[PDB]
């Protein structure tokens, strides 16, 4: 007998991991598909005169 | 070890643009301006005097 002198590495089975899923699916508004940039135009478009 | 441990498995990447629909535009009025009359004097002085 003597000391097993093992050593050893406590660091558990956790194994760190600092990276997150990543957002796969999170990118702001998947792309923003807020409204159209217009929806008209034609102004002060009467007819008689 | 961690022998294959994605360990901090995070997103091997990313990218899509928002949503711009369709911006509307401005045609023109005014179809056959015209002002609907008989232009000039139908009529030729009739008969002066």
């Amino acid at each position: 007998g003597a000391p097993g002198a093992p050593g050893s590495q406590g660091a558990p089975g956790l194994q760190g991991a600092p990276g997150a899923p990543g957002s796969q699916g999170a990118p702001g508004l998947q792309g923003a598909p807020g409204a159209p940039g217009s929806q008209g135009a034609p102004g002060l478009q009467g007819a008689p005169g």
